[PDB]
């Protein structure tokens, strides 16, 4: 699409890289909503197609009518705020609903210039967050994880690809889903739009997720039939940790009885080791909340190795076959070596209510409550606070 004249005005956001050496220092970087929030409509109104379908056949008969026809607008701070969007200091809040509005913000982390993605290379290093939980019911998904999306957009693939990483274009996932547009241009093959990804964070307030996703072609990847599929080029399901599918339910949950308290703030480190040769090995969490280092647990379950970490044979024992398949933990840590976008959103399911999440062995949550329709009983808003995001050598950032 072709962004139109308004003004952008990105949300600023404070982050910092470290060292064991000299701490760390603060950047100033930007937040940027997803090129769908801004708006992409026809002239008249319509707009240029749906997330899962190739774009408005009349406005999109190709990629050059799609780029003429389909205008993107410019999102000005209160256009973010009302998508939900709003940041503070080192703080990014993202809120589910606003005004009885679903919004469900997707935002990606630009460099200071706003024109290129900030593209993080953590395999050997280490990533640090700390997240305001509480407003997480069941149902409920507050991601922090990172696409190997184009670092501008898409805008160097095509002479229609106009808008960027400054306007949020490129989206791509290892769902391999059909968008209306891949990198910046209408999708008018109606390809997946694919590409490796690393999620460290995905959870609500009863159960948290952490799992990578290696696809075997590097880079964002339009696949056709088999491709898109199970055993296709991207790992769908992932290489999970949730402590309570380890058997260790009292790990993570609301109030006391737990080891990490989702009611109150806490900081997630993650660790991502490598070997002699530079390959990522092993995938390391341990939280902190009151100035506690709170580890991991290790597996409680027979099976997989007795560790409180993902490697490839705790994924080959678990399950985690397509990852295996698709080159496991050395296939995704070239992704991360290759640079990623950190992607961070606030979502919901009405299809399969997040259960996969917190639900049966996933977590304490039955089938219904997660509903959307219920969620917003237990709590009406929604939201979750992501902030003070620090990357740096391993042992300088918690
Ligand atoms: O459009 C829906 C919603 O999607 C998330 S993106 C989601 C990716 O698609 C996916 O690769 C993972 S969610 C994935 C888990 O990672 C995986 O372990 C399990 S088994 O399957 C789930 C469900 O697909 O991570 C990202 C982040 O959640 C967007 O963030 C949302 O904005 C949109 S609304
Ligand atoms: C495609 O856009 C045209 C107008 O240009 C509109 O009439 C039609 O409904 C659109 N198709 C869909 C599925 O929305
Ligand atoms: C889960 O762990 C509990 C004790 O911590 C144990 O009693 C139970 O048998 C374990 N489940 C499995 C399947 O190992």
């Amino acid at each position: 699409q072709t962004p139109d004249k308004a003004k952008e005005q990105h949300p600023k956001l404070e982050t910092y890289r470290c060292t064991k050496a000299s701490g760390c220092k603060k950047q100033t970087n930007y937040i940027v909503a997803d090129a769908g929030i801004h708006g992409i409509r026809q002239k008249n109104g319509a707009g240029c197609g749906d997330w899962g379908q190739k774009p408005n056949a009349t406005a999109c008969p190709d990629e050059a009518s799609c780029a003429k026809n389909c205008i993107l607008s410019g999102m000005d701070s209160n256009a973010y705020k009302n998508a939900g969007i709003t940041t503070s200091g080192n703080k990014l809040r993202l809120q589910q609903l606003i005004n009885n509005q679903l919004v469900s913000p997707r935002v990606y982390l630009l460099e200071e210039n706003k024109k290129k993605y900030e593209m993080l290379h953590l395999t050997g290093t280490e990533f640090s967050f700390d997240v305001e939980m509480e407003k997480l019911p069941c149902g409920m998904n507050g991601a922090l994880y990172l696409s190997e999306m184009p670092q501008d957009g898409g805008k160097s693939t095509s002479r229609n690809s106009k808008a960027g990483a400054y306007y949020g274009a490129g989206y791509c996932d290892a769902q391999c889903y059909v968008t209306p547009f891949i990198n910046g241009v209408g999708n008018i093959k109606g390809q997946g739009v694919c590409c490796n990804e690393l999620d460290i964070w995905e959870a609500n307030s009863r159960a948290t997720h952490i799992a990578p996703h290696p696809c075997s072609k590097p880079g964002l990847y339009g696949c056709t039939g088999d491709e898109c599929g199970s055993s296709g080029i991207c790992d769908k399901a992932g290489c999970g940790w949730n402590h309570n599918r380890i058997n260790v339910t009292d790990f993570y949950g609301r109030g006391k009885q737990y080891k990490v308290d989702s009611t109150r703030k806490f900081t997630v480190t993650s660790q991502f080791v490598a070997n002699k040769q530079g390959d990522l090995i092993e995938l390391h969490r341990h939280y902190i909340q009151d100035n506690k280092v709170i580890e991991s647990a290790v597996v409680n379950i027979s099976g997989p190795p007795k560790i409180n970490f993902i490697n490839d044979k705790y994924c080959a024992a678990t399950g985690a076959n397509e990852y295996m398949r698709l080159g496991g933990t050395k296939q995704m840590g070239d992704a991360m070596s290759r640079g990623m976008v950190l992607a961070m959103s606030v979502w919901w399911s009405e299809g399969d209510f997040m259960a996969w999440l917190d639900q049966g062995v996933a977590g304490p949550c039955d089938a219904t409550e997660g509903d959307p329709k219920n969620i917003v009983k237990v709590q009406p808003n929604p939201e979750v606070t992501f902030s003070n995001i620090r990357i740096g050598e391993i042992g300088s950032t918690s």
